[PDB]
Parts: structure tokens; C-alpha cells; sequence
């Protein structure tokens, strides 16, 4: 668990990921695309796109992005007591998306890459160590019930 020391560095940081949601968005999926390509196989509807510059311009893919980070943000800012907003996540992307837990350990490391490229500046270390603490927290518990599922950690 978290101290409240280290809860505030989180949403201290991401009230300012809150001030232009859609740019944030699109740099961790892209991010995330580029790292790890296999993770676009999982959008039917991203697929198409195979340039950087084809999925910067893409209004669809900055669509996407607010609605990650808007889920993320409803996470994080519930702090340690987070299971209403965090099971029906899991549910869907154990078992309609088909996501493995793999794949979002990638996507916090992208969100942990844009957020210090963005803030070299609200993100010292000792807020890196707190928001890498929220997304292990975060993966943990998907696991949990991925593993209930059958889809298990
Ligand atoms: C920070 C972690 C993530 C958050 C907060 C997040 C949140 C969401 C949200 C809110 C939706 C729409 C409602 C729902 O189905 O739950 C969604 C859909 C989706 N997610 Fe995620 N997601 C995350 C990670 C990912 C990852 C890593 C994958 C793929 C590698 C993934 C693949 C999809 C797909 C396939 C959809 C369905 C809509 C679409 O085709 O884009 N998500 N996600």
C-alpha cells in the first residue's frame, strides 16, 4: 500500500496528464505501438496504421487515448480502494479484449516513459518511485481477478 506521501506525488502529477489529456494519450499508445508491435494486433480497428506520422494523424487513436487515461485517472484517484472502477476493466480485457497481463506491465512502462519525457520537473524520482508503486497496485489487483477468471497473473 501506498503512504498518503506518496499518493500525492501520483495525482499531483497527473493533475497536470489532466491538462491536455489527448496529448498524453497519444504519445503512450504510440509508445506503446512502436516498443512492442504486437500490441496493435489487439485493435482490429489500428491495425491499418503502420507509420508514426499515419498514427499521429489518426482522430481515432487520440479517441482512444483520453478513454485509457480517463479510466486510469478514475484508478488512481480512488487511491488504495479502487475494486469498483478496477473489476469491470478486468473482465473485459480478460475476457473480450483477450489482453494479456504482459501487456499492461508494456503499458505502464510507456505511461512512466511520456510522463517523464512531459515533466522533467514535477516527475523526480521520488514521484517515478511513487507512480511506478500506483501501476504495480494496479496490475496486482487485474491480475487477481484475471486469475479467478482463468486468464490467471
Ligand atoms: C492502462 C491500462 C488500460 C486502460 C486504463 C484501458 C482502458 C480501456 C477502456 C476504458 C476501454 C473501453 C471499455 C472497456 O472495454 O473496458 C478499453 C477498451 C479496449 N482496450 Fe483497453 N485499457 C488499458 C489497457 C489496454 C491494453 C494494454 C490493450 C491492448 C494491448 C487494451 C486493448 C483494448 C481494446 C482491444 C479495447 C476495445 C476498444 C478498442 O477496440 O479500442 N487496453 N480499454
Amino acid at each position: 500500500v501506498l503512504s498518503e506521501g506518496e499518493w500525492q506525488l501520483v495525482l499531483h502529477v497527473w493533475a497536470k496528464v489532466e491538462a491536455d489529456v489527448a496529448g498524453h494519450g497519444q504519445d503512450i499508445l504510440i509508445r506503446l505501438f512502436k516498443s512492442h508491435p504486437e500490441t496493435l494486433e489487439k485493435f482490429d480497428r489500428f491495425k491499418h496504421l503502420k507509420t508514426e506520422a499515419e498514427m499521429k494523424a489518426s482522430e481515432d487513436l487520440k479517441k482512444h487515448g483520453v478513454t485509457v487515461l480517463t479510466a486510469l485517472g478514475a484508478i488512481l484517484k480512488k487511491k488504495g480502494h479502487h475494486e469498483a472502477e478496477l473489476k469491470p476493466l478486468a473482465q473485459s480485457h480478460a475476457t473480450k479484449h483477450k489482453i494479456p497481463i504482459k501487456y499492461l506491465e508494456f503499458i505502464s512502462e510507456a505511461i512512466i516513459h511520456v510522463l517523464h519525457s512531459r515533466h522533467p520537473g514535477d516527475f523526480g524520482a521520488d514521484a517515478q518511485g511513487a507512480m511506478n508503486k500506483a501501476l504495480e497496485l494496479f496490475r496486482k489487483d487485474i491480475a487477481a481477478k484475471y486469475k479467478e477468471l482463468g486468464y490467471q497473473g
